[PDB]
């Protein structure tokens, strides 16, 4: 044993299981708006020998020697980071040690608020994140409305765009310490100059959680949180295209300093983190200088193209669509007025190789079989989707409805529409029909990554 | 743009790197007791086509659909990491998402316990990991100790063990709810059973944090934690030799009217505290367990035990006293103070000639802010087919590192000074460059587990 032999020769079950994984993704249409597809050269950093190599703390400040190499990638990823986001460097520093986005969202809790201190976010079933805070009224479900006290705020349900009217009002009232713009399924650009104007006002934090569209925000086809946040959490992947970790960045200098700095890098290390994933980093430096090109910058200008084609051809064959459209990479579609939700219809979909999302809809409940489906343009966009592409989709998904409708009318609860759909022999021969023509369509277009896994 | 040209030609300035690290990694012997090299294996799966795939929740109930595969990735891990410690799929069970070793024992805090409840660990001094409680005087450190209430238990500084004594004594009235039994910096076996027994006086719940030792344990050339504790948390990484990525093992089924530690681990794991699984981590762990499972794994493990040993026996043989007298592991903790010099004069001369250990506070530290003592691991230069005889040359490597920082202790007043005088002095430059260029020719020749070249 050398552990040099190959994954091929020494697990077969398992390279069999990359195998099957590396298919289905190739013949599939993803429309999971937070999936990407990482290139090669970023998973050959990630597959690489900095997994080996224990640097616990920063660079020029380790517990263990023999960080040289580690620590010249660290500060190299640091740069491209603040280079990717055309950040001032005297202006802005970045932790790039945060194992991923929902870690980078609790170390920035941790750093700047004491247990039990105040928390707004966007409330789950309007679009936020589980990471904002998020309680049912039964119980506390993220481990940030255990640490700390959260409430959330809400969209206006006749625009479907988030009230900053209200924010303001129940801001005032509850008075956080830290507010978070940011969001999950939300196709409209959030007015960020009105989340500084509200912190501003009630003395908190300003939290932008750009995880979704930070890929858009690198390359300028959106507005910046950075012109009015002050702490920026995000993923790697998603929108930048990288392997799965954290950014936080944060403002340094004179606001009387800015004092984030040394209790984000605390609160990273030592207080929640152990070692950093140095793979990871240097992938994530990859994606990084990918997302600084021109290239990138003509990726995400295509994946607004494509959202728009898709919300377009959408309401060509009269869908609704939450917000009446969108801003970004993604569309949310609201089922109801068709006579179907979205559990029906993510399951039609998923059986024909097109993965998407149940989405809830503005003014049903947390509790009420979601209405919505969220559709996401990044990640077909990185296999050279185009607009007449996403048109062709929007065909597909429309047969996968029009199914997904006749099955409905022939059952009566949720698992009924389940199990028929795989019993039923002409409702499972026409979805056999769909699923081949869609893997077809699929299966011609680049991936990238390895070939075979 | 395809996103499937080489690391090589589309980023050069990282490409170096990794071959700078690689190169680093081969020319070096590595004596941390928590480095380990991975398989190339393992780092095929890591850097896979299972980074693309969000799949939060568990196997059977996941949030988003089209992960077939990846259910039966995560199902594998499972399975294989309970095969790799001979557990009972009846009476334990396994969560195979946390991303490190910290993040799995916060999962088990936030699981079982309330904010502001009590917990016990080792003084991270004597030997225990900041995840287990740590504040200072000043302030808290860990966030363990800032959303829990810690209390550390200590060393006996006689006789370098645990004592077992005053932490039965100290938790009759502090009442934990919450004892871990795991180390860091510990040369010995820890007693389970009487941990076990504290904790059933005191009615706490035992956590066995064994990332240290998971590789010993797996091979079962020490005694497992499994017999005693409820809940064991380890690293993949370390002596498992897996990537980064970290475990929960938890019991279930009927207690004596089951046990309740399932659903609440696995809900602290998600959705409270982390979002989408890395899935390329869990399959390169899996890889990884199936490997301790085999027959090479345990020679491995023994070889690991025995190298350590022979380090130790080279070391007490050239006049060097050790924490504890011994070691049943993986690790010693060598004591510089009886031979007049300290961990941190040490660690920076052993450095500079690429050989990587860790300063270590021993009982005997009468400074308290520059240690004592020296960390020496066997895992990682085992990992490279070292045998007794290599050990006990690298030791003798060691023996002319810390008379180097002996002659310059004599030469040098403060710490700084000690450091300037490594790259300043024209004659120990030149004698360090001269042992480095041996040590770095001895090092080279041996095997590396991984690719190649990067
Ligand atoms: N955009 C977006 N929206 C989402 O909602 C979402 C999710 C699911 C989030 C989620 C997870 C668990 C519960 C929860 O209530 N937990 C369980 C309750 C247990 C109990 O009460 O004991 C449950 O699922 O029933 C509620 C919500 C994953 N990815 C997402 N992306
Ligand atoms: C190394 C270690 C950890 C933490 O591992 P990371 O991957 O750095 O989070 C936890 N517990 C013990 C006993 C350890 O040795
Ligand atoms: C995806 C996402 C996260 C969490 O990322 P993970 O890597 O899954 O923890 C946090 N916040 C927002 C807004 C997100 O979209
Ligand atoms: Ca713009």
């Amino acid at each position: 044993w050398t552990g040099q032999e190959s994954l091929s020769d020494s697990d077969p079950e398992m390279w069999e299981l990359l195998q099957r994984e590396k298919d289905r993704q190739c013949r599939g249409l993803e429309l999971i708006a937070s999936e990407n597809f990482c290139s090669r050269a970023a998973l050959e950093a990630l597959g690489s020998c900095l997994n080996n190599k224990y640097s616990e703390g920063y660079p020029g400040k380790r517990y263990y020697g023999g960080a040289e190499v580690v620590d010249e990638i660290e500060l190299l990823c640091q740069r491209r980071a603040l280079e990717a986001f055309d950040l001032d460097p005297a202006q802005w520093g970045v932790n790039v040690q945060p194992y991923s986005g929902s870690p980078a969202n609790l170390a920035v809790y941790t750093a700047l608020l004491q247990p039990h201190d105040r928390i707004m976010g966007l409330d789950l079933p309007d679009g936020g994140h589980l990471t904002h805070g998020y309680m049912s009224d039964v119980k506390r479900i993220s481990a940030t409305s255990i640490f700390f006290e959260s409430m959330p705020y809400k969209l206006n349900p006749k625009t479907g765009l988030i009230d900053y009217n209200q924010l303001a009002l129940t801001a005032r009232l509850f008075r956080p310490r830290l507010i978070i713009a940011g969001t999950s399924a939300y196709a409209r650009l959030i007015d960020y100059a009105r989340m500084r104007e509200v912190c501003d006002e009630v003395k908190a934090h300003l939290l932008a959680d750009m995880a979704h569209i930070s890929g858009l925000v690198a390359a300028k086809v959106i507005p910046s949180p950075f012109k009015h946040a002050d702490i920026v959490t995000t993923t790697t992947h998603k929108t930048l295209r990288g392997a799965r970790s954290g950014l936080i960045f944060y403002r340094k200098g004179v606001k009387i300093p800015y004092t984030f700095e040394d209790r984000i890098n605390f609160a990273v290390f030592p207080s929640l983190q152990g070692g950093p994933h140095n793979h990871a980093i240097a992938a994530v430096a990859v994606a990084l200088k990918q997302a600084c090109t021109p290239m990138f910058r003509e990726y995400s200008l295509q994946v607004l193209k494509n959202a728009r084609a898709m919300a377009d051809a959408l309401l060509e064959r009269g869908y609704s669509l939450v917000s009446g459209g969108t801003d970004n990479h993604l569309v949310l579609v609201d089922l109801r007025p068709k006579g179907l939700d979205g559990a029906r219809a993510e399951r039609v979909l998923e059986l024909v190789s097109i993965t998407a999302n149940k989405n809830t809809c503005p003014g049903d409940r947390s509790a009420i079989t979601p209405g919505g489906l969220r559709l996401g343009a990044p990640a077909l966009t990185s296999r050279q989707f185009r607009e007449d592409d996403f048109r062709r989709v929007v065909d597909f998904i429309d047969e996968g409805v029009n199914i997904g409708l006749e099955v409905k009318s022939k059952t009566a609860k949720l698992q009924d529409f389940k199990s028929f759909l795989l019993k039923d022999s002409e409702t499972s021969q026409r979805l056999a029909n769909l699923r081949q023509r869609v893997e077809q369509f699929a299966r011609a277009f680049p991936m990238p990554g390895f070939d075979e896994h």
